[PDB]
Formats: C-alpha cells, sequence, structure tokens
C-alpha cells in the first residue's frame, strides 16, 4: 500500500484486526533492516522494557534516547538507562515554561540504508497493549551512491524539512544524525513533515512549525473545491488544552483558519473526536486508560463552550472501539465523509502548546513544545482526493482507523475529565476510579 500508515497491534481484538498492524516488535526485527544505531525520540520511556522490544541480536547497537526530562525526573531516566552501556541520552532543549518534549520518531541506521518512523507511541508496555495509535513507516533509504550529485530530496521537501526539525536541537548527538541523512536518499517520501518545536517565530519562520506550517502546505499543495466550505475539518486527539473563554480566542479564529486552507486563492462544521467517560470506563483497559487522557477539571469548567464540539470514539471500521485513542489525527472530509482533501497523523493534541498561538500583533506564532506529523496529501500521491476506507462495503482506500460520520455525545454523556473521581459504575475490570 503507497501510505504505508499503519496502526499498533491491540492485545485482544480478533486476528482479522491485527493483520496489518504493526508491533514494535515488528518495526525493530532484523527483517526491517540490520540495525547499527538507532534513535528514540519521545516522551515516556521504560529502558528495561525497551530494549527488550530490539532483537537479541541488536540489542547491543547504540542507542541515543532523545527526551525533554529535567530535574529528578531526568535522574530518574539517566539511572533507568546507566546499566546499559550503549545507551546514550540527549536532553531537548525547553526554553519556554511548560514546553514538553512529545515528538515520537524512531530513526533507524541499518547495513542497507536507513529508516524514519514517525509515530504516536510511548516507549512504554501499556502504549503498545491495547490503545490505537498510529505509525508512519518511511521506505527503506538507500545510501547516496559516491561521486553521484543527488540532493536525495523529495518532491515534498521531506529530507531538508527532517533535518530543519533536527537543527533546532542545537544537538551534537542530533547533528551526528544529520550528517546520516545527508548521506542517504530520501527521494520516495511522499509525505510532508509536520513539526513544532519551542520558540517565537517571527517573518518567514512562521510558516516553518505547528498550525502555520499546516497552512501553509495546504495552500501551495492542496487544491479548494466547490462547495469546499461545506467540506468539515475533524480533530482526534487525546488531550485538550486550555483554549480560551470562547471559540473565537484561538480554536476558531486561528486554529481553524489554518485548518480549513485550501489552495492559493481566497460556516464550515468542526467536529472533534476525544473519549467520553462512558469510552473510557468500558474500554479494554478501563478507567486506567483515562491517566493517557489529560483533561484538568480546572481547564474544563473554563471553557464548557466547547463541549458541544465533542464527539465519542467509535472505531468498528478497525475493531478498536475500546482501544482507546493515543493517536492524534487530523483530516478534511468531504460533505458525506466518503472522501478526504488530507490526513494528518501527528504527536499534537489540540491545545496552543503543540500547535502555536499568535503573539505580538499577530506577527508571531509561538510553541512552546516538540511535536511531529506527517501529511498525507492526495497530490503527492497523483489524486485529487483520498476515497475513505469504512466498515460497510458492497463489493484501495485512504485507512481512516475511526469510523465516519463521528457520532455526537449523548446529553448524558460528558468528556473524560482525568482528575475526577468516577465511582458510579465499574470499568471493565471491576474498579472504580479515585484519582
Ligand atoms: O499538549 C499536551 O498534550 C499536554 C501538555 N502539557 C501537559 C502537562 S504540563 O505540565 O507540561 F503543562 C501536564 C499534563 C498533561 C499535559 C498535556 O497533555
Ligand atoms: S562528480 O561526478 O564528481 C561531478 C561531475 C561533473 C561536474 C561536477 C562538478 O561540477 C562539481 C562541482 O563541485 O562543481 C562536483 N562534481 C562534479
Ligand atoms: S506530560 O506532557 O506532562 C503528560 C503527562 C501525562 C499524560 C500525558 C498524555 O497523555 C499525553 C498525550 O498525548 O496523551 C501527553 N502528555 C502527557
Amino acid at each position: 500500500n503507497p501510505f504505508q500508515f499503519y496502526l499498533t497491534r491491540v492485545s485482544g481484538v480478533k486476528p482479522k484486526y491485527n493483520s496489518g498492524a504493526l508491533h514494535i516488535k515488528d518495526i525493530l526485527s532484523p527483517l526491517f533492516g540490520t540495525l547499527v544505531s538507532s534513535a528514540q525520540f519521545n516522551y515516556c520511556f521504560d529502558v528495561d522494557w525497551l530494549v527488550k522490544q530490539y532483537p537479541p541480536e541488536f540489542r547491543k547497537k547504540p542507542i541515543l534516547l532523545v527526551h525533554g526530562d529535567k530535574r529528578e525526573a531526568k535522574a530518574h531516566l539517566h539511572a533507568q538507562a546507566k546499566p546499559y552501556e550503549n545507551i546514550s541520552l540527549c536532553q531537548a532543549k525547553l526554553d519556554i515554561a511548560f514546553g514538553t518534549h512529545h515528538t515520537k520518531m524512531m530513526l533507524l541506521l541499518y547495513e542497507e540504508g536507513l529508516r524514519v518512523v514517525i509515530h504516536t507511541s510511548n516507549l512504554i508496555h501499556a502504549d503498545w497493549h491495547q490503545k490505537t495509535q498510529g505509525i508512519w513507516l518511511s521506505p527503506l533509504y538507500p545510501r547516496i551512491a559516491d561521486g553521484t550529485h543527488k540532493s536525495g530530496e523529495s518532491p515534498t521537501h521531506f529530507k531538508a524539512d527532517l533535518i530543519s526539525y533536527l537543527m533546532a536541537y542545537n544537538a551534537p548527538s542530533l547533528k551526528e544524525w544529520i550528517d546520516v541523512i545527508h548521506k542517504h536518499d530520501l527521494s520516495e517520501t511522499n509525505v510532508y513533515l509536520i513539526g513544532s518545536t519551542p520558540g517565537r517565530f517571527q517573518g518567514s519562520q512562521k510558516d516553518n512549525w505547528g498550525h502555520f506550517r499546516l497552512k501553509k502546505l495546504l495552500k501551495d499543495h492542496a487544491s479548494s473545491m466547490p462547495n469546499a466550505e461545506s467540506w468539515p475539518v475533524v480533530g482526534q486527539f487525546s488531550s485538550v488544552g486550555s483554549l480560551g473563554a470562547d471559540e473565537s480566542k484561538w480554536l476558531c479564529s486561528e486554529f481553524k483558519e489554518s485548518m480549513l486552507t485550501l489552495g492559493k486563492e481566497s460556516s464550515v462544521p468542526l467536529y472533534l473526536i476525544y473519549p467520553s467517560v462512558e469510552n473510557v470506563r468500558t474500554s479494554l483497559e478501563g478507567y486506567p486508560a483515562g491517566g493517557s487522557l489529560p483533561y484538568s477539571i480546572q481547564t474544563a469548567e473554563k471553557q464548557n463552550w466547547l463541549h458541544s464540539y465533542f464527539h465519542k470514539w467509535s472505531a468498528e471500521t478497525s475493531g478498536r472501539s475500546n482501544a482507546m485513542p493515543h493517536i492524534k489525527t487530523y483530516m478534511r472530509p468531504s460533505p458525506d465523509f466518503s472522501k478526504i482533501a488530507w490526513f494528518l497523523v501527528t504527536s499534537a493534541n489540540l491545545s496552543k502548546a503543540a500547535w502555536g498561538a499568535l503573539e505580538k500583533n499577530g506577527t508571531q506564532l509561538m510553541i512552546r513544545s516538540y511535536e511531529l506529523g506527517v501529511l498525507f496529501l492526495p497530490s503527492a500521491f497523483g489524486l485529487d482526493s483520498f476515497k475513505v476506507k469504512q466498515k460497510f462495503f458492497a463489493g484501495a482506500t485512504f485507512p481512516v482507523p475511526y469510523d465516519l460520520p463521528p457520532e455526537l455525545y449523548g446529553s448524558k454523556d460528558r468528556p473524560w475529565i482525568w482528575n475526577i473521581p468516577y465511582v458510579k459504575a465499574p470499568d471493565t475490570h471491576g474498579n472504580m476510579w479515585v484519582p
């Protein structure tokens, strides 16, 4: 398949729903390449678990862990890694308050070439067990031949853009990976990189990151159709940030404005998919899945206007309605949801920290965190749109992993709010939630 977009395997679904899914052990297997060194960009790590996911014959190859931890959190990560002489650590600089390193990426250097994996899962057992997570697998990139005079660049500019993303860390261990990427031919890449890095971006640099990056790509490489105002926007995420006192403060003024861009010329329905309390309670994990669905009561009660946009998690199409989402996706379906104009899988949740918030009279985009995703545009595949994969077939599509159209919350539903108790009905393991 051309998209190379995969879900993680889910323990408990019938085999039909895992056959085209990937476990971390599959990604790292010798069949994917003969590993010589890897970099693991992530947020949370279980180092003992992680090393066991590599094939035994590769467990002593160098591993770089790229993380954002500080102070005692950083001390705990170093303590986890110290038994493994081959593991080095790179602490991503986070010079803006409340910033985090959320990017999930593997750089896998092989004897045969290079592979890039951009995904949504932490490097801990629970994130690959019973959650809905997304994976983009790059091709095996070959080394550029000696005396060849190739850029190795793709029509999507992925090679330069990935190097640009790495340069933002200003890290010597990542300059080593930049030099590796320079040596490889990434020209087959058919996705666009969309990253966020911490900073305050002005002028030209405004288009490099966050939701302005998305807007620029949609302006440059998508075309606007008639009736485009009827094509909804869908956002699907596992955390909700503080968005302001009303939808005009950020959600519909700059976030939706970036996401509704199509083409270069100058009322759109907005669907937000986020697990309800009932979604979480009846999930495979039960209430403990809500430990990975951060939405504070303190934030929620200041933006009740938001919840009228909320739709339940439903994923019959991939057998994953009870596998809570830690994937984040954004897309532009047609009014009947049979086609999409583009699809994005990313780490970025529905938050200003991840996507950026305009400052200084609209002239500066401020981003707190590292985020990373990849954008699927029909034009990159010679197509005008993507047909949508669904559960029902009457009888070759983009594999949207959840059901369309999204289903509105019922009047008795509530968004999952992780730091209040739920003691009225037990979860699938027989337990309540008392935070
Ligand atoms: O964008 C995001 O998804 C998030 C960003 N920050 C968080 C923090 S914070 O202490 O770093 F402000 C604490 C808890 C959850 C989140 C979160 O979910
Ligand atoms: S390469 O095969 O070594 C090659 C072949 C033709 C021309 C050049 C060239 O002009 C340069 C340069 O630095 O300008 C390098 N390699 C070339
Ligand atoms: S961290 O950014 O402070 C943090 C802490 C707990 C849980 C999460 C979380 O679930 C996510 C997510 O994308 O779901 C991100 N950061 C977290």
